[PDB]
């Protein structure tokens, strides 16, 4: 819509209070005009129908507990806005400024969270297994890196590419996380996920076969789930992405830490430069560790550890 730009605030799903950007004509709209083309936040109202409604507001406060998914989806979107522009120096997710639109409120009982082609959209939970889903900053970075990777690299949602997909997105989530810096970790989806049991998550990148996922090629699940294992078999390159940053030993290969801003760097070029839509796990090692050349020198550390990294979980 066409209005005046101004600020309210609200209520997120964890009951913390926050700023949002909205624009006002006769009723206050969560469209946040100073991020590119506009960060937009719809009502689904409980239906699968898509976008749903542009979220209208009569006082600009959003403090009613209907508001809550939809003041975390508006924010988180802004802020992973902010990361992409300030960190990597890209405009949304196609490079060129597009809106970027979420719906809340989809479905009922919906466990879970997407981007669709076009817009992300996010369920209420259940209650049980997960509370409404954009709560968690990592959640929606990583459904909004779906939107990067779709047009950058296309990676197909199959098998090691689809795996690639999945890791990448997990990966930027947290460095999403790290860059906002409220009680950042390198687990996936703990603040939204199981509220009746604290200090789990849906998959963890610094130790993935704490949920049963693989951790070295040699584990890597080979069957027809899941589209051939996409949220499966990342656990690996999740692990990868863990020990170039942060370094540790990992089936007796030793990896000397380099960082989150560089794997960072490291891996965004991989991901613009190198990456196709049919890359495999070796392809990816090889992209990474011509990326880190590119940036730092075939000779740096930075090269060595991204090598080291790959050896460990078993990539050649
Ligand atoms: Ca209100
Ligand atoms: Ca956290
Ligand atoms: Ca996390
Ligand atoms: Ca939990
Ligand atoms: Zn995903």
């Amino acid at each position: 819509i066409t209005g005046t730009s101004t600020v309210g605030v609200g209520r997120g799903v964890l009951g913390d209070q926050k700023n949002i950007n909205t624009t006002y004509s006769t009723y206050y709209y969560l469209q946040d005009n100073t991020r590119g083309n506009g960060i937009f936040t719809y009502d689904a109202k409980y239906r699968t129908t898509l976008p749903g409604s542009l979220w209208a507001d009569a006082d600009n406060q959003f403090f009613a507990s209907y508001d809550a998914p939809a003041v975390d989806a508006h924010y988180y979107a802004g802020v992973t806005y902010d990361y992409y522009k300030n960190v990597h120096n890209r405009l949304s997710y196609d490079g060129n400024n597009a809106a970027i639109r979420s719906s809340v409120h989809y479905s009922q009982g919906y466990n879970n969270a997407f981007w669709n082609g076009s817009q992300m959209v996010y369920g209420d939970g259940d209650g049980q297994t997960f509370i409404p889903l954009s709560g968690g900053i990592d959640v929606v970075a990583h459904e909004l890196t779906h939107a990067v990777t779709d047009y950058t690299a296309g990676l197909i949602y199959q098998n090691e590419s689809g795996a690639i997909n999945e890791a990448i997105s997990d990966i930027f989530g947290t460095l999403v996380e790290f860059y906002a810096n409220k009680n950042p970790d390198w687990e996936i989806g703990e603040d939204v996920y199981t509220p009746g049991i604290s200090g789990d998550s849906l998959r963890s990148m610094s130790d993935p076969a704490k949920y049963g996922d693989p951790d070295h090629y040699s584990k890597r699940y080979t069957g027809t789930q899941d589209n051939g294992g996409v949220h499966i078999n990342s656990g690996i390159i999740n692990k990868a992405a863990y020990l170039i940053s942060q370094g540790g030993t990992h089936y007796g290969v030793s990896v000397v830490g380099i960082g989150r801003d560089k794997l960072g760097k490291i891996f965004y070029r991989a991901l613009t430069q190198y990456l196709t839509p049919t890359s495999n796990f070796s392809q990816l090692r090889a992209a990474a560790v011509q990326s880190a050349t590119d940036l730092y020198g075939s000779t740096s550390q930075e090269v060595a550890s991204v090598k080291q990294a790959f050896d460990a979980v078993g990539v050649k």
